[PDB]
């Protein structure tokens, strides 16, 4: 569907492994 916006919720997560 359209809503991968939820995937992106996912990325903000993946910022903090980084940080």
């Amino acid at each position: 569907a359209k809503k991968v916006f939820k995937r992106l919720e996912k990325l903000f997560s993946k910022i903090q492994n980084w940080k």
